[PDB]
């Protein structure tokens, strides 16, 4: 079975987690208002009707759960920073409670040998900034997140090594500007009538460039000012679904190429190669932005490394939007492509509580592949990999603990992950669970469990080790 030496000698196994998820203390220590607590408390946004307020109380119990880590021997904890802890209004007056709250847990993890991998932004967005330009729409957001980045990287970055400016951009600007599922729910109201307003036509790829300029600017402080004297790396977070051709036709085969393309290429070709992925280009045309020479410049070569967070893999076959039709444009008919996890009405594999999760470990081996033959070998790590129970009111905690497809999903991605890297050559660092603990999992609320953890939501927020934790502790003995 899977060991450390199934490894390479120095790989980094963790866990990860995110503050709106985690934290609760929602109004504590001077914390802004953010764009999830306007959507959590807005109706129809969260499907179970909950909200983060409390969450599992992180911001308290940081201690315990930092123990509930090195139980498993984990080498590093993936955790991010709330903006409006240290802005609660975005730009303006710096709140010192926010630092010393981060400089407390970041101690705490070091004393306990743990590394800190810091995600700066995971979709907390001050409302203050949101109120002011429409946030990641406006041009603004670039020097206001790099001067967030700035603040971050001078109080934390003696000790931080390893952070991850932003946290899937893909999923943003799609859930959040397409879809209108994610904070701030904007869409096209003609193709969601939930929506109050947007447009999915041209607003996701406002905040895509948005995002990939912000990660740029703050990349480009960190180069200038402190990678020198603190000696750590920046990358990004990616959301990237795996995509099998439907059928073996050309057709087919290019359409899940494309599909990556859009998903994936649409932030990595611009990091790699200073524009966005040609079939981007010819399709979405003039509502795509175009980079300018000295912003090409600054994007092209701005990560360290690439994480990815990734679980799962669906069937893509090519599409033609109906050529007779009100035509309201949106990013997955500008792809081309339709992506589904099934073919013939039947379903790729197994699947995990969420409706989109698939268990398809092949999956990670394929896209590891990929990502070094696409954009030569870059330092990759596993950001996220994991799946979820339900939250099932007629079990047991005892039965709600005997996670063995978890196990499973973790033992079978992990298998495809250490072959990538000793039979396929992928430059993989490092590998984070998805998640330390049950926790909100945005407008899923509490119905989905993807914890290693099993947290009692009725018992003062208890937390009970599941069977995965053992697998975990067997898997990183030393």
């Amino acid at each position: 079975g899977l060991t450390r030496g199934s490894f390479p000698e120095g790989f980094v196994f963790g866990t990860a987690s995110a503050a709106y998820q985690y934290e609760g203390a929602v109004k504590e220590d001077g914390r802004g208002q953010t764009i999830w607590d306007t959507f959590a408390h807005t109706f129809g946004k969260i499907t179970d009707f909950s909200n983060a307020d409390v969450a599992v109380d992180q911001y308290h119990r940081f201690e315990e759960d930092i123990q509930l880590m090195a139980d498993m021997g984990m080498d590093a904890y993936r955790f991010s920073i709330a903006w409006s802890r240290i802005y609660p209004n975005g730009v303006g007056q710096v709140n010192q409670a926010g630092i010393d709250h981060y400089n407390k847990l970041i101690d705490a993890l070091l004393a306990k040998g743990i590394q800190p991998y810091v995600t700066l932004y995971h979709w907390d967005l001050p409302q203050a900034l949101e109120d002011k330009y429409k946030g990641w729409l406006d041009r603004q957001i670039v020097d206001d997140f790099a001067a967030y980045a700035e603040t971050c990287f001078r109080e934390f970055g003696d000790r931080v090594k390893h952070w991850i400016t932003l946290n899937e951009p893909h999923t943003v600007a799609i859930q959040g500007y397409d879809a209108g599922l994610q904070a701030p729910g904007r869409c096209s109201v003609l193709l969601h009538l939930y929506c109050k307003a947007g447009n999915s036509g041209t607003e996701p790829y406002v905040v895509a460039h948005h995002f990939i300029l912000a990660h740029a600017a703050a990349a480009s402080i960190y180069r200038t000012k402190y990678k020198a004297t603190q000696n750590g790396q920046l990358g990004i977070a990616f959301d990237v679904m795996w995509f099998e051709p439907m059928s073996n036709t050309t057709i087919d085969i290019e359409a899940a190429k494309r599909a990556q393309e859009f998903q994936l290429g649409w932030f990595a070709d611009p990091f790699f190669f200073g524009d966005y992925p040609a079939t981007m280009r010819a399709r979405v045309g003039e509502r795509l932005p175009r980079f300018t020479a000295d912003e090409a410049a600054v994007v092209k070569g701005a990560l360290d490394f690439v994480g990815i967070n990734h679980y799962t893999t669906y069937y893509t076959r090519h599409n033609n939007t109906n050529i007779i039709g009100t035509l309201l444009n949106n990013t997955l008919a500008d792809t081309g492509t339709v992506s589904l996890p099934f073919k013939n009405g039947k379903p790729i594999g197994d699947r995990a509580n969420s409706i989109w999760l698939y268990i398809v470990p092949r999956g990670m081996r394929s896209l590891m592949n990929y990502v070094k033959e696409r954009y030569n070998s870059p330092p990759v790590y596993i950001t996220e990999n994991g799946m979820d129970d339900s939250n099932n009111p007629f079990i047991s905690i005892k039965d709600a603990l005997k996670d063995s497809k978890r196990i499973k999903y973790h033992n079978d991605y992990l298998t495809n992950l250490a072959a990538s890297i000793k039979e396929d050559g992928c430059d993989v660092r490092g590998y984070f669970a998805w998640s330390l603990l049950d926790n909100w999992e945005w407008a899923a609320g509490y119905s989905s469990r993807f914890g290693l953890y099993f947290v009692d939501y009725k018992d003062n927020l208890k937390r009970y080790p599941k069977n995965s934790v053992q697998w975990f502790k067997a898997l990183l003995k030393t």
